[PDB]
């Protein structure tokens, strides 16, 4: 379940665990090219990956809070700080990278 | 050659022969991969091909006179009459078809 936030909820939405979140708009043609990826992605790491949405023609005010200046932009939120940032078009793989750099890599058994 | 238009001169600009026009804006990303590619146009038929850029995020009325709906969206016009429509990004091999269409 992607999330659809609004500058209401953004906060609240992203504020806990890792988070991708993705500033889009219709009327950026492309920046809608995102949301198959997000859909890959959810299927792949939906478990520890929250995916939020936020549509900045509809929701005016929240790019200006994290220094969105082109859409898409996506960022990556651990515990709500910003740990990484990603500018443009990328494919799955690549923002699956991203991702991981945040995620346990071993899961020990005592 | 490539010419940037304002809402005031795009008209003008475009009313004339075979026309490349781009709609685009600094935010949207994917909008401003187009302008190599119109570079390479030019360099390639710019004796035959006028290409007119317009900013939408300055010039926000032609958008809206000319039906841009989202960005980017490229149109070929020929005398004035738009001719073919592009909407979303395409390859430079793509739109030189477009246009090819229409010269001659």
């Amino acid at each position: 379940a992607i999330v659809k936030a609004t500058d209401q909820s953004f906060s609240a939405e992203t504020s806990e665990g890792v988070v991708l979140a993705d500033f889009w708009a219709p009327w950026c043609g492309p920046s809608k090219m995102i949301a198959p990826v997000l859909e890959e992605l959810d299927q792949e790491m939906g478990d520890k990956l929250k995916i939020v949405k936020i549509d900045v023609d509809e929701n005016q005010e929240t790019a200006g809070k994290y220094g969105v200046m082109s859409i898409p932009t996506l960022l990556v939120l651990k515990d709500g700080e910003v740990v990484e940032t990603s500018v443009g078009f990328k494919p799955k793989e690549a923002l699956q990278e991203l991702v991981n750099k945040h995620l346990l890599e071993h899961h020990h058994h005592h």
